[PDB]
C-alpha cells in the first residue's frame, strides 16, 4: 500500500522542460487528473497536494530541493505523517529504458540517478521504497549525459514518453479499486 | 443559447451540477459533458473544485451577481448521482427550482445547448436519480447539453461512455463556452450588464 | 527591478476568454508555473497572489474592477507594500502588435487603452512603470474596435498569442534569477 507519491525534479522554468523532471511530469498528470495541483509548502521543501485514493488519504510531492538534496524533502514529508519507505512511490526518469516504456520497481540500485541517491541516504540509508522508471534514452556516449538529461527532448521523444507517463497515471487510478468494485461502478456508469 | 426562467423575485439558482462519473476512465467521454461544463464555469470564476467528501464530488463556491452559488460535480456516478445532489441542498436548504443540472443529450445535435424547466429525464439515468432523490421532485433547472444520436438504440451505452470525434468535440465546446457565457448573463441584471460593458473598455 | 505583476482584464464568464484579458491570460500562467494561483482579495479590488522570485517577493494582482478603473486596484496595491511605479509591470492587450508578438517597456504612450489610461491618472499621473505589451492586432476600421477586444479570438490567432505569452512567461520568470544562484543551482540539478 501506497501512502506518498514524489515527482523528482529540479524547480523553474530552466529546467521544467527537461529531462530530468520526467518524474514531475507524472504526478503533475496524476495531480491535475485527480484535481488537487501540487501547491507550495515550505515546511517540506517541494509543492504537496492530498488526494483521496481508494478511500484513503495519498500525498503528491515535487520537491523544490533540486535533483541532488531530493532526500531532504522526501524525508521531511515521510517522517511527518510516519510514512514508511515501501509505502513511498518515486517517479524518475530512467536512463535504462527508452522513450515510450515505463516499469515499477521496489528498491534495488540507484541507476547513477543522483535524485535517488539522496533518497537512499536521507532515509536512513535504505533503497526499499517503489520506484516508477520513466524511460528516458541514453546518449550513446557516457560524456553527453549531463546535457541529455538536462536537455529537452524533441517532439517525437517527447509524444512517447508521454505516453508511457499516461498510461502509468491510468494504471495508478486503478490500483485503488478491486475487479468487483470496478464491475460494480460499470453497471452504475451508464 | 436559450430557455431559462427569467428573474424576479425569486426566480434564482443557488446550485450548478455538472453531472459525470469519475475517473480518468470516463474524463473524455460523452456523459461528463454536465462536468465538462461546471468545470468552464468553475475555471472561468477562479474557484476549481476540490473534493468534499461530505457531498460525495467536487464543490466549489462563486460569486455571481454578489449571491453564493456553489458548484457541484458528483464523484458518485452517474446512477447514483441523486445522492450527492440530494446531500448537499439539503445542508443548504436549497429548493430543486433553485438546482440547475448540466447533462449531456442525445435529443439535441453536438453544439447546440438548451435549458429547461422540470420534465422529462429523456432516459438520462443520472437524472432518473436526481428525481428520485429530491423526493420525487422534476421541478430544477437543466441545461441539456447537446451530444448526438449513434443512430440504433443499441450502440447507445458505448456512444455515451465514448470519447467525441474531434469535429463534434470542437462543436460541444463551443455550446458549452456560450452556454457558460449566458448563465452569467442571467444572473446579472439587465442595467448592471450594460454598464459593466461600457467601464468593460 | 520588479515588486508587483498586474494582468490587465475584466472579470467574469462573460469577458474570461476576450481579447482584453491578454494581460491576465499572461498573470494566470505565470502564477500556474509558479504554483500560487491568484486567490481572491477584496482590500485589492482583485484576485492576488504572492510567488518568491530570485529569492525576493513578487506579487501578482489581476484586478476585478473592470479594465476602466484598474488604477483603483494597482493603486491600493502599490501604495500598501510601498511599491514604486517602476517596480510594477503591467500585462496588457495591444492593438499595435500581432497575435505572436509581445514587447515590454517602461512608460510612454497609454496607446488608447483604458486600464492603462486609469492606471497613470490613479498613480498620482505617473506613466513610468513596466508594460508587457501582447499583440492581439487591429480589426481594421477603428469602428469595430469594442467589438474585437471584446471578442474572442478565432483559434489560428489564440494559438499564436498563446505561444507569445508562454515565451514572454518563461522569460519573464528566469530574468529573475541571478547568475550566482543559477550557477548554484546547476550544480545540484544533476
Amino acid at each position: 500500500t501506497i501512502k506518498l507519491i514524489v515527482g523528482l525534479a529540479n524547480p523553474g522554468a530552466e529546467y521544467a522542460a527537461t529531462r530530468h523532471n520526467a518524474g514531475a511530469w507524472f504526478v503533475d498528470l496524476l495531480a491535475e487528473r485527480l484535481r488537487a495541483p501540487l501547491r507550495e509548502e515550505a515546511k517540506f521543501f517541494g509543492y504537496t497536494s492530498r488526494v483521496t485514493l481508494g478511500g484513503e488519504d495519498v500525498r503528491l510531492l515535487v520537491p523544490t530541493t533540486f535533483m541532488n538534496l531530493s532526500g531532504k524533502a522526501v524525508a521531511a514529508m515521510a517522517s511527518f505523517f510516519r510514512i514508511n519507505p515501501d509505502e513511498i512511490l518515486v517517479a524518475h526518469d530512467e536512463l535504462d529504458l527508452p522513450p515510450g516504456v515505463a516499469k515499477f520497481k521496489l528498491g534495488g540500485g540507484h541507476g547513477g540517478h543522483n535524485g535517488l541517491k539522496d533518497i537512499i541516504s536521507k532515509l536512513g540509508n535504505n533503497p526499499n521504497f517503489h520506484r516508477l522508471r520513466i524511460g528516458i534514452g541514453h546518449p550513446g556516449d557516457k560524456n553527453k549525459v549531463v546535457g541529455f538529461v538536462l536537455g529537452k527532448p524533441p517532439v517525437s521523444e517527447q509524444k512517447l514518453i508521454d505516453e508511457a507517463i499516461d498510461e502509468a497515471a491510468r494504471c495508478t487510478e486503478m490500483w485503488f479499486t478491486d475487479g468487483l468494485t470496478k464491475a460494480t461502478n460499470r453497471l452504475h456508469a451508464f
